[PDB]
């Protein structure tokens, strides 16, 4: 196993994976559908929890076992099914991430013209629906159309007609055929990912140098414009308004936990592989703290700019903020182009913002795919040697499934699919991991490992969260998502029951595949039940200790100790 | 490598693969759309050609190299891409064969009731379309509906509504979701195939004992009824009527060649694997002659009974034979149920005919899948050991693609898909094979091998057909299918251009994959162009002869000899 060349390499890698498509793509609409500040109060709180130990924990794991995402479960081989589930999780994440990168690449190719397509409502690649969308500049009176949701704006019409072509699909039942422009964009994306991940992990770290600088500045520029917008105050006041009646709803906490675990990287195995490639004496404490702080600041400024753009669009279109924009994965493609058009020289800023999105999305996707490849290679040593022949199959499967997900009705599937799996999967994933580090491997042996690694023992609060706080909160949010599940629905389209059935089917598929491997390891071991349990709950390198009638997990001190 | 226990085992195996779903399923409608006797004159003629040497040839091949479908190309490793193409050919064949077996299993499950569904036109699992179908017994007057095609009959309505549910699909663009009844039937079929092919080839040979007896008798029974039908004479006269103006059409010859190569088994690698499992001293001459004669007699009697049923239905519904039934893979499910209903005790005869269809279809499918598994195992020795873990993946891929092909609009895809690939593929396949045995390996070395095997040298006519006649006819039919290609269309539905584009895409995919492996072997070899060509055109066991500057293919005597 090789390591990174310098600290800056994996530092900028984990930074670009922190400030990636995840935050700027999911936090805006997720905070928007939960009512601004009503989403901020739990999320941030949950943040610190799911930010401080767990991330750190994963890092320490990767720094101790020095294995892949699934192969680090050699201290407790029973709970290795989560290592195989996070692989499929990250695979789905890479699928819809590459779809989003293809969308952003199409936007970049379209924004090269001086007369930008989303500037007005005409036959300029926007594909107007029977001349229904009306420009704010052309209209000299109030909006007569129904204002429950505004899908007749230049940006939204260009997004849903010229890009996705959703008008040619009735729903998920009849999706259709993949668009050819999206097909070419996806081809370019998968080719870039392959040529970036075909040689090895040494390729990573060079491109991300342009990453750490480019989003922030652009985002900063948005803030420079954000306060200057005329109607931005109406969105800023709503973003900083705490709705306490919405904190009593389970959907807010579910979305907060999912967004945290999705943006931080916990539950995908990317952090595990990155720490496996890190040095043995690397300080995971400061890295985790800096990553959590950067994610918090980035999410805060992104939400601030998004609500400023929302207030501006509400003041322009004379609609309410609750209905001025649609809820879904396409919120940014509707909001940001308008704010760019407002600025002088909109072409340059649009190109810069789109290439920033492309860079961060490609970084996140290459990190996820590298994590998957590292896990499957450390699991199957045959795949570690055929580096250029194993990435090809993964990229081809990604290309096929993204073609399936870029149909006329793809936006109905992908998001839904994502959400469903992600939510359940991510929770279960970290839950399983926590349980191990809480109960089976132990919270004191993990602390001793961290002390051997970095020279100091973790704090008592960290161990309490590792053993009691974080696992209890994860079980709570799991039970909440199970009991208070709501039927998924798009902006206006309501999904049929079989779509939710397939989503829960994938969720239960992962949630049985973890105990599928549990039972597989239980049956593979030969001997009495006690001997099999001892072999399962003890590391492989200490399996001889099972033959010496010496087991620590059977002792009450192991479970009782903190 | 193991061999069959007795001669009867592989004899009945190749017989059941000869009289299988292929003949009774494809010859009826193919001869019906080509005008009866107008199809018989070329087909039978082409038969003897594509019947006598080629089949025999493949047998001898399997009896000499004793390898899989692709692995027998060790005497000429350059032309091994055809061995990899016939694998995908047989894979597609198994896919749509298992779809047809699921259809037949649904028919068997439905025919258990006393009041059979296709007996009349009512709400009895037939799903009538707005009461449009009219029973011949209920109607006391002539047919007022358009008679260009009769899709308003009980059998056809039950087939297209209660079984396929084609009314819920507009076309190939929006197929839909797999039916649950067809899903369960396909599950049962793939489970039977797995439990029949999980242990080994020794499982084959026991079930086929019930095969060799069951179709023929049933077919014989049909003949016993065939002459007794009142309007059967009008169909018998048309079947024995030679339309010379249709022999000048390319479609007739194309369909004849495709049906011959599809029913005999040439071009799938099943015969190669069966002969690889045969004894070394087995007489391939008599086996090939008996197989060709049995196929000819079975096709003749099947066409006779089919045209008798067509004449009866034309005399009953008062329509013409050219329009009394639809053209496609579902002709038998429309014709045979009516003839069974005409007989007393229709339930017993229906159950017997449906279980006969199930038996022959399962035999053909298990033969094809066993051929594929044997080829991929002899190619990859790792797959030969994991017998129970490699059949599972193939069966699961078959299950997935058959689910894809059993949608509401599956009948529009599957048949089309099949035809397209089959035609081009099968021609190219045998063509490549012929070329080898004609030019690269040689027709005299093959004769010497057959003499060493069975004790006698093949006749001069056989060698002439091996070298000149069969390859020339195959190149002719290939050029004919390429130049005179016609846009495919269903009974009434016309397929869009992209369906034919995908069909030709799969065809060209195989037709480049063969030279893809050619160029792969050319580039893999290191040395001068002459040395690489010598290594490519010489057997592996004689590769040392390349180092001795001794090559026979370079000599003019090898090409000139007959
Ligand atoms: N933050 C994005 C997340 O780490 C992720 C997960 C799976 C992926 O395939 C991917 O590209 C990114
Ligand atoms: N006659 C049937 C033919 O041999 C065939 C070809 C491919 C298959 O997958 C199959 O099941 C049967
Ligand atoms: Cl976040
Ligand atoms: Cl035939
Ligand atoms: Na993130």
């Amino acid at each position: 196993r090789e390591t990174w060349g310098k600290k800056i390499d994996f530092l900028l890698s984990v930074v670009g994976f922190a400030v990636d498509l995840a935050n700027v793509w999911r936090f805006p609409y997720l905070c928007y559908k939960n009512g601004g500040g009503a989403f901020l109060i739990p999320y941030t709180l949950f943040l610190i929890i799911a930010g401080m130990p767990l991330f750190y924990m994963e890092l320490a794991l990767g720094q101790y076992n020095r294995e892949g995402a699934a192969t680090v479960w050699k201290i407790c081989p029973f709970f290795k099914g989560v290592g195989y589930a996070v692989i499929l999780i990250a695979l789905y994440v890479g699928f819809y991430y590459n779809v989003i990168i293809a969308w952003s690449l199409y936007y970049l190719f379209s924004s090269f013209t001086l007369n930008l397509p989303w500037t007005d409502c005409g036959h300029t690649w926007n594909s107007p629906n029977c001349t229904d969308p009306k420009l704010l500049n052309g209209s000299v009176l109030g909006n007569h159309t129904k204002y429950s949701k505004y899908k007749f704006t230049p940006a939204a019409e260009f997004y849903e007609r010229g890009v996705l072509h959703l008008h040619e699909s009735s729903g998920i039942h009849d999706i259709g055929l993949p668009q050819w422009q999206l097909l070419l964009c996806l081809m370019v994306v998968v080719i870039v990912l392959y040529f970036s991940l075909w040689k090895g992990v040494k390729t990573s770290g060079k491109v991300v140098w342009i990453t750490a600088t480019l989003p922030y500045f652009v985002l900063f520029v948005l803030l420079v414009h954000g306060v200057t917008l005329p109607g931005a105050s109406n969105g800023i006041n709503a973003y900083l308004h705490i709705d306490f009646y919405r904190l009593k709803e389970a959907t807010v906490w579910i979305d907060a936990a999912t967004q945290i675990f999705f943006s931080l990287g916990a539950g995908f195995g990317v952090l595990i592989a990155f720490a496996s490639y890190n040095k043995f004496d690397n300080n995971c404490y400061r890295d985790a703290l800096l990553t959590s702080s950067i994610n918090c600041i980035t999410s805060f400024v992104s939400g601030f700019a998004i609500f400023s753009i929302l207030g501006y669009m509400a003041h322009e279109h004379k609609v309410n903020i609750e209905d001025v924009a649609t809820e879904g994965a396409g919120l940014v493609f509707i909001l940001y182009p308008e704010a760019i058009s407002t600025l002088s020289g909109s072409t340059f800023w649009a190109v810069v913002f789109f290439v920033m999105l492309l860079a961060l999305g490609l970084d996140s996707s290459m990190g996820g795919m590298e994590a998957v490849i590292t896990g499957l290679a450390d699991d199957f040593q045959v795949l570690k040697r055929h580096r250029k022949l194993f990435t090809f199959g993964v990229t081809f499967s990604t290309f096929l499934l993204a073609l399936f997900c870029i149909t006329k009705g793809g936006i109905y599937v992908l998001t839904l699919l994502d959400t469903f799996a992600a939510g359940t999967s991510i929770l279960f994933a970290v839950l399983m991991e926590a349980i191990g580090v809480s109960w089976f491997y132990g919270v004191d042996r993990f602390s001793n490992d961290i002390q051997q690694m970095m020279g100091f023992r973790p704090g008592l609060y960290w161990r309490l969260c590792w053993k009691f706080v974080s696992p209890a909160f994860l079980l709570f949010v799991v039970v909440v998502s199970i009991i208070n599940f709501k039927p998924l629905t798009y902006d206006d389209y309501i999904f049929p029951p079989w779509a939710n059935w397939v989503g829960w089917g994938i969720a239960l598929s992962s949630m049985v595949l973890v105990p599928i491997y549990v039972i597989y390891k239980f049956l593979s071991t030969q001997g009495s039940l006690w001997e099999r349990l001892a072999y399962g709950i003890t590391p492989e390198n200490e399996h001889h200790l099972v033959a010496q009638r010496d087991i620590r997990q059977f002792q009450l001190q192991h479970w009782l100790a903190i």
